[PDB]
């Protein structure tokens, strides 16, 4: 019951709770003949919401607000992108509209400044090497290593074990790479093995793209990037 292509109707937004105070975002776009899901999240603190990533452009990050304040109610008053490309960062600008304070790392802001994307106003301090890690509010901010790209982040919020893995990790129904124009395929199983190593209790894993799952996610995700 996870939303998928199949039922997310044209131009929607869907939101599914995880956990306590922890939901998924699903948004879509139609690329060539294929219809694509990305997801983010969106974690409680006190009377506030942080959003992780945008939805994958202006259009559905604007209709992600809008389903925040219908089935949340609750302001987003942060956002995390967790690296450089639109399915991260492709909606800032709405997010920066609606008054949210944007954040992403050092990198990220370059990485995407360079590809003519939209950066987020904030840098996250001492996210600089490999294994670095900072709490930002409920969450957890850990920079593993390069991967599906140079600047990839995760987040993990501690207090329910829910690790948002971005597109550093894949779907279990995922068997091959695919786009990889930014990776460092090279690092990604130690990248790997880093995220394994740092969250041994997680429950739930969270790909970038495509249906949860748990930590079994992690290995899969070096075999396929092996393949
Ligand atoms: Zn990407």
């Amino acid at each position: 019951e996870y939303p998928t292509v199949d039922d997310i109707p044209v131009g929607e937004v869907r939101l599914y709770k995880i956990g306590d105070g922890v939901w998924s975002h699903i948004a879509t776009q139609k690329l060539g003949d294929t219809v694509y899901s990305s997801n983010g999240l969106i974690v409680r603190d006190a009377d506030e919401l942080l959003l992780i990533d945008t939805a994958w452009g202006a259009k559905n990050t604007v209709a992600l607000l809008a389903e925040i304040e219908k089935q949340i109610g609750l302001p987003v008053t942060r956002s995390i992108s967790t690296h450089f490309h639109d399915d991260r960062v492709g909606g800032v600008d709405v997010l920066r509209a609606a008054g949210v304070a944007t954040y992403t790392s050092p990198l990220t802001r370059q990485l995407a400044e360079a590809a003519g994307n939209e950066v987020p106003a904030h840098s996250l301090k001492a996210l600089s090497s490999s294994g670095d890690v900072v709490r930002f509010g409920p969450v957890e901010v850990f920079y593993p290593g390069a991967a599906h790209s140079g600047d990839n982040l995760v987040v993990y919020v501690p207090a329910v074990r829910v690790l948002f893995g971005g597109c550093a990790v894949y779907e279990a129904s995922r068997e091959s790479a695919g786009n990889v124009a930014d990776a460092n395929l090279a690092e990604w199983p130690a990248t790997i093995k880093r995220i394994q190593q740092r969250y041994p209790e997680a429950e739930v894993v969270i790909p970038g793209h495509g249906l949860p799952g748990g930590l079994e996610l992690l290995q899969h995700t070096t075999n396929v990037v092996k393949t």
